[PDB]
């Protein structure tokens, strides 16, 4: 009766270990009365209790008393580490972050250095069909300095999560169930050439740097090699991260979902990022993949077909979603230490002192904000570290297998026999049989809280379950089935039409070639969406002399290029799933972004252009060509990046 009240309190208790000595009672037994909490330390949703016949509300006031007693004797003195001392010398002005859990030593001197504009061609195409641009959500919000420091105080300014005693030994036992011993002690640094192939030269400079990635490559390689040398020998470097709001000028990726970035971007200097990537390439880029389920290298237009083939081998498949609240701030020092031990498993012994020193620097990180304010972060992850994707994915896989096995009784070495997991940093889900998944979905919240990865406050304290394939959510997307004219069916990455329109029509800048790279990219993703697909085809049909400039672009003909990645011709897309299309279209009607005329004014504009003589891309749309009589004859075309 009082059970859900206790379930909520137990997610405020400090995690503890087993007891045996004392009777260990759950939130159920507590609300049944006649149990008195001896301690507030929780182990698997149990607490210790003396059978002294209490009132259920006396028990609750007791446990709550024990917890608040604990919380005030625990919020207490962070001595700065010698290797971070150098940042104090650069301090010039008093701090004003008002942080309650990490040092704010002050503010350094300001240093010597983008708004949301429309893509005019793409935007005018939408305006031309009655899509009302003013009703579309804002998709690239820039935070001002005051809400930025608020985001720091709100999300970063925290003490490290308590975790179950012995957790990381258990996680290490999960790792040993899925290591790849044929790769142990084999990873070595890579050559400049391999590094330079896969690296964005626009990659951002840190607070004290001036040159970006490409400029350091061109003229300051010796500075990167010196950092490698220091770390390799175990000497300290002047390691620091810079903090910027999401969608700031320096918010640039070194390598369609961009919602997978936190509000505060924290990133090491470009010299330092190159140093880490040169040595740890094979691990941070996952070449080869050793993280089970890792999908960070699978294209979004492929991922759901791959998952479908696994869903299809279960009697009663369900998927349980991982939804950790602000994952990067929940990463603890013991978590980083676990990743370090795993890296050292795969790396040759000559890089172990490198790995150790890097990790030490990452456990207490000086962070400089854009405005110069300094804070000292304990643990956590900066979203811009080269290890973010690989470290987070591995950490997520271990913690989720741990939680599932503790929850269901399945032993770690038996996970691969009853469940399939997929991860992209903190994002992911596992597929398994309905009984197993429902048992994991109810208990996972409390176990994952005690493992130091609290889940987003869900409905009834259960994790989200998908009972049908296309209710799965992953990388901001969800499966939508399409029908091909060869009588096959496949799945594409679905997402709300309102969100696709806003992403397509807007840009941060400080050219039609870029708009056609966007249109081709969105065509690769969203050709299941008749409205997106037709706008793409029109924009691509604009100024055909101009080559395209941006996750993907096409050499030669975009329609051929499409046929290469997707494996069908655009013209063979017969049908999109009726129900899932209606779901993904609802916010068009809720926001008033379209009207009853919009779908036909768009089709008409395509027919109007496609009946004309020539070779028109719009005629690659099955239904447009149906009404023009003309077809599109492709040239020779290839997808690149």
């Amino acid at each position: 009766n009082l059970t859900p009240l206790f379930e909520e309190l137990l997610q405020q208790c400090p995690p503890g270990g087993q007891n045996k000595t004392a009777h260990m009672v759950s939130a159920y037994q507590l609300a049944q009365g006649n149990w008195m909490p001896t301690s507030c330390h929780v182990f698997m949703g149990t607490i210790s209790a003396r059978r002294t016949k209490t009132h259920p509300y006396e028990a609750y006031v007791k446990l709550r008393e024990l917890v608040e007693e604990h919380k005030m004797k625990t919020l207490c003195g962070s001595s700065l580490g010698k290797h971070n001392d150098w940042i104090i010398g650069k301090i010039k002005y008093q701090g004003n972050l008002r942080t309650k859990h990490m040092l704010n030593p002050g503010k350094v001197a300001e240093q010597l250095c983008r708004h949301n504009v429309y893509n005019k061609t793409i935007g005018s195409v939408m305006t031309a069909t009655g899509i009302r641009l003013e009703k579309l959500p804002v998709v690239r919000a820039q935070t001002d300095t005051t809400n930025f420091h608020q985001a720091i105080r709100d999300k970063i300014d925290k003490e490290e999560n308590l975790q179950t005693p012995g957790l990381h030994k258990k996680l290490m036992e999960v790792f040993n169930a899925l290591k790849r011993p044929e790769l142990e002690s084999s990873y070595d640094a890579v050559e400049w050439e391999e590094l330079e192939r896969g690296i964005n030269r626009k990659g951002a400079a840190g607070f004290f740097e001036r040159k970006n990635i490409g400029e350091i490559l061109d003229s300051e390689k010796n500075k990167v090699e010196e950092i490698i040398d220091n770390l390799k020998k175990g000497r300290n470097i002047k390691y620091y991260e810079t903090a910027i709001p999401k969608n700031e000028k320096r918010d640039v990726n070194d390598d369609f979902v961009d919602e997978k970035k936190p509000r505060v971007i924290q990133y090491p200097e470009a010299k330092t990022r190159l140093a880490i990537t040169k040595v740890m390439y094979k691990w941070v880029k996952q070449k080869p993949v050793v993280i089970p389920g890792y999908e960070g290298k699978t294209p979004l237009f492929q991922i759901f077909d791959k998952v479908k083939k696994e869903w299809d081998q279960f009697q009663n498949p369900v998927a349980v979603s991982f939804d950790t609240k602000a994952w990067d701030t929940q990463v603890t020092t013991k978590d980083l230490e676990l990743i370090k031990d795993i890296q050292k498993y795969y790396f040759k012994k000559k890089w172990h002192k490198f790995i150790d020193t890097l990790t030490m620097h990452m456990t207490e990180v000086p962070v400089i904000c854009a405005d110069g304010e300094v804070y000292i972060r304990k643990g956590q992850r900066g979203s811009g570290q080269p290890d973010t994707s690989a470290g987070n994915s591995m950490l997520n896989v271990l913690t989720m297998v741990y939680a599932f096995c503790e929850a269901t009784g399945v032993p770690y070495k038996s996970f691969d026999r009853v469940a399939k997991i997929h991860v992209c940093g903190d994002d992911g889900f596992l597929i398994t049989e309905r009984a197993l998944g429902e048992k994991f979905a109810s208990k996972g919240v409390q176990i994952l809280y005690e493992a130091g990865k609290p889940q987003k406050i869900t409905e009834g304290d259960k994790m989200k379950v998908a009972y049908q394939f296309d209710d799965i959510e992953f990388c901001s997307h969800t499966p939508i089935q399409v029908r091909w004219s060869d009588n096959t069916s496949s799945y594409m990455p679905g997402r709300n039409t309102t969100t696709i329109l806003a992403k397509m029509a807007t840009r941060l800048d400080s050219t039609i070639a870029y708009e056609k790279a966007v249109a081709f990219s969105f065509l690769l993703m969203y050709s299941w969406n008749p409205l997106i697909r037709r706008i793409c085809l029109l924009v691509l049909s604009t100024e055909l002399q101009v080559k395209p400039g941006t996750t993907y672009y096409y050499e030669g003909d975009p329609i051929s290029a499409y046929k290469e990645v997707i494996g069908h011709n655009l013209f063979d897309l017969k049908r999109t799933s009726f129900e899932k299309l209606a779901k993904l279209n609802l916010s068009m009607s809720v926001l008033g972004a379209w009207t009853r005329h919009t779908s036909k004014r768009l089709l008409q504009d395509c027919v109007n252009m496609g009946v004309k003589e020539g070779n028109w891309l719009v005629n690659a749309d099955r239904l447009v060509s149906s009404k023009t009589g003309n077809r599109y004859i492709p040239g020779e075309g290839h997808t690149l990046q």
